[PDB]
């Protein structure tokens, strides 16, 4: 269950607005984001990942190597500098983003053709589920 390769289509998205509000994204743009169809495209080779989230108005890409800290500028989101680090905790892929916000990061659970994603910031957790296309 350590294979996240694929195109992933959203099945559920809970507390999306609370998570976006914790990150301080504009109320008006949060309203638009909650209606957009989001597609997750992941390419994974060894320790190297390319992750792409696509919608009609907002796009987000990140590339990283498991175990190698990297500087991340969330130019597409809340426009903050964080020190990001992605690791394996068993079969869970864990990202911690050190910076202004506490408890910032995300976890992914690849159970066959289903991907569970939890985005955290502060006291907010957004839970998403995707199915491999
Ligand atoms: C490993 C998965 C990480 C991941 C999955 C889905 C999204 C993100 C990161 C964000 C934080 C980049 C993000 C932002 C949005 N917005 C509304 C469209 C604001 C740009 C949606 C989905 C994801």
């Amino acid at each position: 269950t350590r294979d996240a390769n694929g195109t992933w289509e959203m099945e559920s998205n809970e507390n999306f607005e609370g998570w976006m509000k914790a990150l301080d994204i504009d109320f008006a743009l949060r309203k638009i984001a909650v209606r957009l169809t989001l597609t997750l495209v992941i390419d994974q080779d060894g320790d190297n990942f390319k992750t792409k989230c696509t919608s009609t108005f907002y796009n987000y890409d990140v590339d990283f190597t498991v175990g190698v800290e990297f500087d991340e500028y969330t130019k597409s989101l809340d426009n903050r500098h964080v020190k990001a680090l992605v690791t394996w905790e068993g079969d869970v892929l864990v990202c911690v983003q050190k910076g202004e916000k506490e408890n910032r990061g995300w976890k992914k659970w690849i159970e066959g053709d289903k991907l569970y994603l939890e985005l955290t910031c502060g006291d907010q957790v957004c839970r998403q589920v995707f199915k491999k296309k």
